[PDB]
């Protein structure tokens, strides 16, 4: 199967080429409303880019991105080689200053 030799290799190339990555049911050119749009708008507004990868384009993404993090369900936020979690975690952390700190940490490494 392509998951371990090619797909995780592609995700690592995406993660190292672009420091902020989103896993959701849409792309950066065609987003989805609610949780995904909220997570995307928060990161954008903090002052940052984002690479939204569409999970529904391949069953190896839809199944494998749960194990790539260890976090259950989507949308899922990922930064500079580590996952952050879902929209509820993102919204409470942005209000608490913890996402702001960790996204700045994802920029400086």
């Amino acid at each position: 199967m392509a998951l371990t030799p090619a797909l995780k290799t592609t995700l690592d190339k995406v993660v190292t080429s672009h420091k902020v990555v989103l896993f959701m049911k849409g792309t950066k050119d065609f987003p989805q409303c609610g949780f995904s749009q909220t997570v995307v708008q928060i990161l954008k507004s903090l002052n940052a880019p984002f690479e939204s990868v569409n999970i529904l384009e391949n069953e190896l993404l839809r199944q494998g991105l749960k194990e790539y993090s260890s976090w259950p369900t989507f949308p899922q936020l990922y930064i500079d080689g580590e996952f952050f979690g879902g929209c509820d975690i993102t919204v409470e952390a942005y209000k608490s200053g913890e996402l702001q700190e960790q996204v700045e940490k994802a920029m400086c490494s």
